[PDB]
């Protein structure tokens, strides 16, 4: 009684955007409800919908024929050979170096003002700089900060990867926080042994930048979100606000690897 | 014959020769651009009407064709961000004030080039309302996208200095009740300004309502609530002034 597959078919034709694609129900069979998983998170109910898929990958779309008898559910793979710049956010594609490949950022260590402490976003005394203390040149050479480095890389969603040497730079207000073993450096304050995990995500909105699973730019200070105050192919500069010592913000900027 | 094609982006357009006839061919953009080549993209960050002209040469000599095209709205990707920020938006205006009523809306210190230069306007720094009684706060200043980077100055015929801008400027000064000068000074009736970086720049010899002698500012602070601007004076050398301006 319940639909037959052989009857059952559908079309995935690729538009004018690539990324866009139109489903169309083409069964040799009729009385029939058509509902669609686009394997993108979206299901949908009609006899043509359209699938967005923003990211390169394969998909698999599902769709499921009701008739008076029951359902039945058919499925085709759909491969997305490009991701689609007008559906990505632009920051996330200065960040990965374009739509494809990866881009590897680190402390601008060479250049005066790379890591800065000042009055935070929520602080009275906020003007926006980090008027407290700024890093000059090579001033964190002697601890783990600048063995912090992130790629950024769109490769199926928004992607990140942090690599160390096992340890983040802290200070005292930090490291009581962190579960991992606190030493005192040359430079002073603290690292602490801190493996990253092998992959995150973020989300950038507006000039909001949120990192995933508690991840922070290699200093800790119990955030894992940041304002980019500049983003070009040269320079990322980074603001956040400490959730460890009330009022304090921090300042950082990467530049590319070499 | 020539079309004239909006691309993904609507502001930029691919101009291709279809002549009924195979020559060499050129371009006015109607934008400032000029180019060479069957097939050329034009770009138009602002909305308007421009006239896009192609120059077919032969042996014989040459003729030039045109059209119109309009362009419906600006294209964010393509203009300063900053300049979004003063204008409020890429539609209408936003007019900005002095921050009259908070403490430190204007003030001086040694300017950026002076030895003892802190960054803050350590001299002197105008509590509330302390300029009420002189034309300073009868400056605002309008920006607006329309056809470009576009500014209005509105005042009530005066300007604010002290006496070394006082000697550069050729109108009738007088003493107001909050001493220095008001100087007599009619803004023209539109302005240009350019944003790169930090770098706020106003056309034809303008200020912001204040006199040192430059028409050039550093933004320390811009965001939809507040714009925080260094001048250094080019009038008393060493000497430089802050401006904290909001929204009207
Ligand atoms: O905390 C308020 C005070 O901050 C002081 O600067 C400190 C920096 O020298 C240091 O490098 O970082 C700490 C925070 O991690 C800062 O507190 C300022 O010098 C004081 O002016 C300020 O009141
Ligand atoms: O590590 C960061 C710390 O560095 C010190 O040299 C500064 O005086 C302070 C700052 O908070
Ligand atoms: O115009 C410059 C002068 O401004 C005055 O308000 C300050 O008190 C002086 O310190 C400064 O020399
Ligand atoms: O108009 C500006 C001037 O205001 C005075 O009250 C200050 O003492 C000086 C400053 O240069
Ligand atoms: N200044 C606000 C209130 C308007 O205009």
């Amino acid at each position: 009684v319940k639909p037959q597959e052989s009857q059952l078919s559908f079309t995935a034709t690729p538009g004018s955007n690539p990324n866009v694609v139109t489903l169309k129900n083409t069964s040799s069979l009729k009385g029939l409800v058509v509902t669609w998983d686009l394997g993108n998170g979206v299901t949908a109910k009609g006899e043509e919908v359209v699938a967005s898929y923003p990211f390169a990958n394969t998909y698999t779309i599902a769709m499921t024929a009701y008739n008076t008898g029951g359902s039945t559910t058919i499925t085709q793979t759909i491969t997305i050979a490009n991701n689609d710049e007008s559906q990505i956010e632009p920051k996330a594609i200065i960040l990965a170096g374009g739509l494809t490949g990866s881009k590897t950022w680190v402390f601008d260590r060479a250049h005066d003002g790379h890591f800065g402490v000042g009055p935070g976003a929520g602080n009275p005394d906020y003007n926006g700089t980090p008027s407290w203390w700024s890093c000059p040149a090579e001033g964190k050479a002697e601890c783990a900060l600048y063995e912090n480095e992130f790629s950024f890389h769109l490769d199926g969603g928004y992607n990140m990867t942090w690599v160390n040497k096992g340890k983040i730079y802290t200070n005292g207000a930090g490291k009581d926080k962190l579960p991992g073993v606190a030493t005192v450096p040359g430079a002073g304050d603290f690292d602490v042994e801190y493996i990253p995990k092998e992959a995150y995500t973020f989300t950038v909105d507006g000039d909001k930048l949120k990192l995933s699973d508690d991840a922070f730019f290699g200093h800790f200070a119990g955030t894992s979100t940041y304002t980019i105050k500049t983003l070009n192919e040269n320079e990322l500069y980074l603001e956040c606000s400490s959730a460890v010592e009330s009022g304090n913000g921090w300042w950082y900027r990467f530049v590319p690897k070499k």
